[PDB]
């Protein structure tokens, strides 16, 4: 028992982190097989960053200008190419620590672990959600670009995020491993609107199920609701509308606890309308939306 | 910017996890050099656990009864001994992945990362505090015993905790790596009083400094207080009394922000007396005490 905001074990990802330097800029790279992936803005200088012409900036660079260091061993760069907002530096040595991996583009509302790095060295790991507006609320300082987000399924690491930017609001933006930004963002130092965000309803419900499983059950009530009625409340409180696909994914938790999904929705409706009244759920004084239903099932069953 | 409950990268610890089976019980072991450390209760059966006679139960066991498996390779046990509540199984092979390490006994109020494991396989990593009453509020299911807590200082892993028990209240208890319990706990299936707990004042103050550094500053006020006055409020609200040693450890954060420690204490006093008024600090609707002043400095400076 107990329920914590748990990150995946980061070892397989730690073995892939490298430092990439181009000119005056240093950031992190991900070394998988004989390729090192990193944000393309490693090629920018201070004067470039308002609106860099990446194609022109890259044309001034040769393989020998990309300094790649894996711990303390230097990698030989034998090719370079830009794909969307990432650079792919071909190296002459395959990473001996390359885990089984995939590149995946996650959906908004899904969760993943971030291994924050500086100078190719891991600093820490934390779990977060991709917001419905495609931003993440992480912990990133200058030099953390190139740090990656991932999930692990047995021995396979699915890389889903590479960090590129901190918006002027302090929230974070980045790309999948093919260099496509999540959201409307571009890799320039400009104020950029992040869409209206919402709370991830299916995750809050999954977390209320994790709370009942672990003994926090004060919020259960004698009520029920419908998807229609619940969605009027979700609308008022800026929660994602709940669909039958969300109800379906909550099936295992509903089956385990015996609490029908719409009955849990009625508990969530009452919490939205009345607040916590100075109480906590799983050590939180707010409704937590950074656990998916899969995360709850995995944590509650001790999956490795 | 951004501030997250970050765990240390777990790779160095993942390389030390093994599975230990004795009879019908399987749990985790920590393989460092040629020794595997695990909870002594791996030698118990269901009928033993109310009050096991560990010395007698261990006398029935030989080296060949301790099955130690590191991933998929079997380790040969050439010695066994019980030290307090841990078993030390001498193996014929030194762990090639043994990091630089220390065994440390942490103080209540200090934080550490836990690598939750089942069957010698890592499941996840999370950061937590050792409560002032020597319990931890973790995420542990049956089979997680032997999972360890640790801190990392550059290349050195300081192991501080090994998981042994879930109290009937759902909170967790364990030992240092010499097998001495933190707190009054014994490794028996009995109801055991955990002392009155308190909130870790110096950590809440450190976290308010992390909040100001990251832009959440609505809680700053025009007031100041004294240690005496603050401690009367700390008393009322079950917070640890603040000492000059705590004020001293907050020095770097006070110097960086320019907010005197007693002025931050006056903000904390007002938050204790008035609550958050439906607002949040660093995404939390309660006063967070799981970040030490060292954690805040490390996270805010990007230490690797
Ligand atoms: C400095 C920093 C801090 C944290 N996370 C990320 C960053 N980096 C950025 O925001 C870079 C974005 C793309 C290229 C142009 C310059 C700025
Ligand atoms: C079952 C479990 C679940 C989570 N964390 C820990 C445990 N294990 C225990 O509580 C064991 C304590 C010491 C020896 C006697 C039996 C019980």
């Amino acid at each position: 028992s107990g329920f914590r905001k748990m990150a995946f074990p980061s070892g397989k990802v730690e073995g892939c982190m490298v430092q990439v330097t181009c000119g005056t800029t240093t950031l992190n790279g991900l070394w998988l097989d004989d390729v090192v992936y990193c944000p393309r803005h490693v090629i920018c200088t201070s004067e470039d960053m308002l609106n860099p012409n990446y194609e022109d900036l890259l044309i001034r660079k040769s393989n020998h200008n990309f300094l790649v260091q894996a711990g303390n061993v230097q990698l030989r760069v034998i090719g370079h190419s830009m794909q969307n907002c990432v650079l792919k530096l071909k190296v002459d040595t395959a990473n001996p620590k390359t885990p089984k991996y995939k590149f995946v583009r996650i959906q908004p509302g899904q969760t993943f672990s971030v291994l924050a790095c500086y100078n190719g060295s891991p600093s820490g790991v934390y779990q977060c959600a991709m917001r419905p507006n495609f931003t993440i609320k992480g912990s990133f300082l200058n030099g953390s670009c190139g740090s990656v987000g991932f999930n692990i399924d047995y021995d396979c690491v699915s890389f889903c995020y590479m960090h590129h930017m901190e918006l002027p609001t302090g929230v974070h933006a980045g790309t999948d491993l093919e260099g496509n930004f999540y959201g409307p963002f571009v890799d320039r130092q400009t104020a950029q609107a992040a869409g209206t965000d919402t709370t991830i309803t299916v995750n809050v419900l999954a977390w209320l199920y994790a709370a009942v499983i672990n003994g926090d059950r004060w919020f259960l009530n004698r009520f029920t609701t419908t998807l229609n009625d619940f969605n009027l409340v979700a609308m008022k409180y800026n929660y994602e509308p709940l669909t039958q696909d969300h109800v379906d994914i909550l099936g295992p938790l509903s089956a385990q606890t015996g609490i029908a999904v719409l009955d849990m929705c009625a508990s969530l409706k009452e919490l939205l309308q009345n607040g916590m009244n100075g109480r906590t759920i799983l050590g939180s004084a707010l409704l937590e939306d950074e656990f998916t239903p899969f995360d709850v099932v995995r944590q509650c069953s001790g999956v490795t």
